[PDB]
């Protein structure tokens, strides 16, 4: 229900449904029942390796007469291999065949990182293949000719808002200062963990809205393990997060999502679960307080669990 007015002049949705690590074979499935559910955002990207499925979804929904297209909010990302300015239209043009849709309503840049250019045809999604077999290799592409082409495919219908993905403090700023169409979303890694409040401040300050992702921290298996090994428990165990929630009645996975909800970011929790896709719908049902906002900060630790340092040493978080 509630949303988010970009300066780009567009409402996003600010609780939307997360297709990162979405089941490949119900993918489809789940986007048409989460169409059905109420869900109108869609945060997507050429990396997930199903915009095929995303958009076989959303086209059964508008097909039964559901939504229409208009009424969705479909987010993809342009991968790293996709930077130079002749090839960010080819990307672009692969998401939107694959989503069966005309235009995006959000193209982030996915990471600030720019691996060499792999031929569609070759790989597709490429992942970390830059085309010298197992081995990374890099183009000399800045931030900025990256955005430019972005720019241009604005104004050429394709895409109605463009944003970025997992950019620091400074890169953003320097992106401000040569940006003709400014930003209109910043997504990045946040959660109790790694709040980055200067970050999210500066952000918002300058009109950016701000997306979350792994709102509930450590998931996956490798998150886990990491977890574990530095004696660190869990969001969903942590015992300021259940105490949050015993107080408010609520799961942990609600005072998780409502804690950035409740400061104006948006959530994309997976919601891969009829009771998740309800819970997840229906997190302002209740408001944190202040006490609630001040025993949450004293939990940043700085673990970041999405970092390309773990790649090839790439120093975007350094």
């Amino acid at each position: 229900m509630p949303s988010i007015k970009l300066n780009s002049g567009y409402d996003m949705p600010a609780v939307g449904f997360g297709c990162w690590k979405v089941d490949v074979d119900t993918c489809s499935e789940q986007i048409y029942r989460a169409i059905k559910t109420g869900y109108r955002l869609f945060d997507g990207a050429e990396d997930y390796a199903n915009e095929k499925l995303v958009g076989a979804g959303v086209k059964k929904a508008i097909d039964e007469g559901i939504v229409k297209r208009e009424d969705l909010f479909l987010t993809s990302k342009l991968w790293n291999n996709y930077h130079h300015p002749d090839n960010v239209e080819k990307a672009l043009n692969r998401t939107l065949s694959d989503l069966q849709v005309d235009y995006v309503d959000l193209f982030l840049i996915h990471f600030p990182v720019t691996f060499k250019f792999v031929p569609l045809e070759e790989k597709y999604p490429p992942g970390f293949y830059c085309g010298k077999g197992d081995n990374f290799d890099y183009e000399d592409v800045p931030i900025l000719e990256t955005w430019k082409a972005l720019e241009k495919l604005v104004k050429a219908g394709k895409i109605r808002s463009i944003g970025v993905s997992n950019f620091p403090g400074a890169l953003l700023l320097d992106l401000l200062r040569g940006a003709t169409i400014k930003p209109s979303v910043l997504q990045v890694e946040h959660h109790p963990y790694l709040q980055q409040p200067r970050l999210i401040e500066f952000a918002q300050s300058r009109g950016i809205a701000v997306t979350a992702y792994s709102s509930f921290g450590p998931q996956s298996f490798v998150e886990l393990n990491q977890g574990r090994a530095l004696n660190t428990s869990p969001l969903f165990e942590n015992e300021t997060i259940k105490a949050i929630a015993a107080k408010h009645g609520k799961s942990p996975a609600q005072v998780l999502l409502r804690w950035s909800s409740q400061r104006g970011i948006a959530i994309i929790p997976k919601s891969n679960t009829v009771p998740r896709l309800l819970e997840n719908k229906d997190v302002n049902s209740f408001d944190l307080d202040e006490q609630d906002f001040a025993d949450i900060a004293k939990l940043d630790i700085n673990l970041r669990f999405n970092d390309p340092w773990d790649w090839d040493k790439i120093p975007i978080f350094v």
